[PDB]
C-alpha cells in the first residue's frame, strides 16, 4: 500500500510506524492486550511508568520472547521519564525501574514524558496546600544530558522527548555541548489537532514524530459529553465507506501518510488487530487535505494543572 512498516530514526536504527499505546489499559487486562498485539504483528509497544501498568506490559513482552513468537531485536519497547525523576541524581533509577518492570535490558526508546520537572517524592503531581503542582528547578538541557548518559551505559538505545514545543525542541538542539540529538518527539496529533507547524519543523531537523491520542482518546478520564468525537464524526465515516474501513482505520492511516508514527491503544483483541489492518489501503492526497481540514485546535492532554510551569508547553502557538 506503498507504506513501509518502519522509519528510520536519526540513531540509525528503525522504529515501527505503528504501535499499541498503554495508557489507561487496565492492569489485568492489558497483559492479553499485549499479548494478542504481538501475535496479529504488532512490534511496537508505548508504555510509561506513570501509567502504573508496566509490570503488566512487562509479563506478555517476556511470555512472547520465550515463545519465540519474536526476538528481542524485533520488538521496539518504548517508556518515559516522569515529570518528578528530572533531577540527575533520579533519572538512571527512573530508567532502572521501567527496565525491571518491563524486564528488559534495554529500552530501544526513552522519552521525557513532559518538559515539566516537578518535586521528587511519591506523588506524580505532588501539590501545595492551594492545589498548585510544585515545579522542580531541574531545567530540559540538564534532563538531557542526563538522558544522554543513558544512551552511553547500554540503557537506552534512543532518546527523545514528547509535548514538547518547537521553542523548546530548539533549545535542546542548540544545547551547548549537545552530545545526541532527539531521536523522536512525541506529541498529540488527530485531525482535531493537525499540528503542522510543530511537525513540519521536527521533520526539517531529522526528528521523527509519534503521534498520541490518534482516535481522539474516547476513554480520556475528563471526556466531557459536548466534546467533538472523531470516531462519529460523519465527515470521517464517509471517508472510511469510500474506502471500506472502519472510522479507525482511517484515523490510523491519516498519521501513517504524514510520514509519522501512531500509537493507537485498546485492550480490546477485535480492535487491536482491526487497528494493525491499515497497510492495504491508501487515502488520497485529497483524502489527506480533507482531512487535515477539520482541525480545530482541541487537545486531549493539555496537561492544566501546570499552566504556570515555566516549561509549561501549550502557551507558544506551536
Ligand atoms: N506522551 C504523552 O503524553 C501521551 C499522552 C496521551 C497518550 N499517549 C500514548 O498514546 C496512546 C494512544 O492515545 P490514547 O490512549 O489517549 O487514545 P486513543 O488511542 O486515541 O484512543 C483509545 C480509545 O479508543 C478505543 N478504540 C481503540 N481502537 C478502536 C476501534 N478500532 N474502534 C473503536 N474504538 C477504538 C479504545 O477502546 P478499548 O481500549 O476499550 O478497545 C480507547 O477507549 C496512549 O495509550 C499512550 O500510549 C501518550
Ligand atoms: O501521559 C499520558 O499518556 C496521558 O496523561 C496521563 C497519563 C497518566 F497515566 C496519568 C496522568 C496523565 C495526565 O496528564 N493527567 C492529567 C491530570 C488531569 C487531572 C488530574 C490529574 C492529572
Amino acid at each position: 500500500s506503498h507504506m513501509a512498516s518502519r522509519i528510520l530514526l536519526n540513531n540509525g536504527a528503525k522504529m515501527p510506524i505503528l504501535g499499541l499505546g498503554t495508557w489507561k489499559s487496565p492492569p489485568g487486562q492489558v497483559t492479553e492486550a499485549v499479548k494478542v498485539a504481538i501475535d496479529v504483528g504488532y512490534r511496537h509497544i508505548d508504555c510509561a511508568h506513570v501509567y502504573q501498568n508496566e509490570n503488566e506490559v512487562g509479563v506478555a513482552i517476556q511470555e512472547k520472547l520465550r515463545e519465540q513468537v519474536v526476538k528481542r531485536e524485533e520488538l521496539f519497547i518504548v517508556s518515559k521519564l516522569w515529570c518528578t525523576y528530572h533531577e540527575k541524581g533520579l533519572v538512571k533509577g527512573a530508567c532502572q525501574k521501567t527496565l525491571s518492570d518491563l524486564k528488559l535490558d534495554y529500552l530501544d526508546l526513552y522519552l521525557i514524558h513532559w518538559p515539566t520537572g516537578f518535586k521528587p517524592g511519591k506523588e506524580f503531581f505532588p501539590l501545595d496546600e492551594s492545589g498548585n503542582v510544585v515545579p522542580s528547578d531541574t531545567n530540559i538541557l540538564d534532563t538531557w544530558a542526563a538522558m544522554e548518559e543513558l544512551v552511553d551505559e547500554g540503557l537506552v538505545k534512543a532518546i527523545g522527548i514528547s509535548n514538547f514545543n518547537h521553542l523548546q525542541v530548539e533549545m535542546i538542539l542548540n544545547k551547548p555541548g549537545l552530545k545526541y540529538k532527539p531521536a523522536v518527539n512525541q506529541i498529540e496529533c488527530h485531525p482535531y489537532l493537525t499540528q503542522e507547524k510543530l511537525i513540519q519543523y521536527c521533520q526539517s531537523k531529522g526528528i521523527v514524530v509519534t503521534a498520541y491520542s490518534p482516535l481522539g482518546s474516547p476513554d480520556r478520564p475528563w471526556a466531557k459529553p459536548e466534546d467533538p468525537s472523531l470516531l462519529e464524526d460523519p465527515r470521517i465515516k464517509a471517508i472510511a465507506a469510500k474506502h471500506n474501513k472502519t472510522t479507525a482505520q482511517v484515523l490510523i492511516r491519516f498519521p501513517m501518510q504524514r510520514n509519522l508514527v501512531v500509537i493507537p491503544k485498546s485492550v480490546t483483541p477485535e480492535r487491536i488487530a482491526e487497528n494493525f489492518k491499515v497497510f492495504d489501503f491508501e487515502l488520497s492526497s485529497q483524502d489527506m487535505t480533507t482531512l487535515l481540514s477539520y482541525n480545530r485546535n482541541w487537545r486531549v492532554c493539555g496537561l492544566l494543572s501546570c499552566t504556570s510551569h515555566k516549561d509549561y508547553p501549550f502557551h507558544e502557538e506551536f
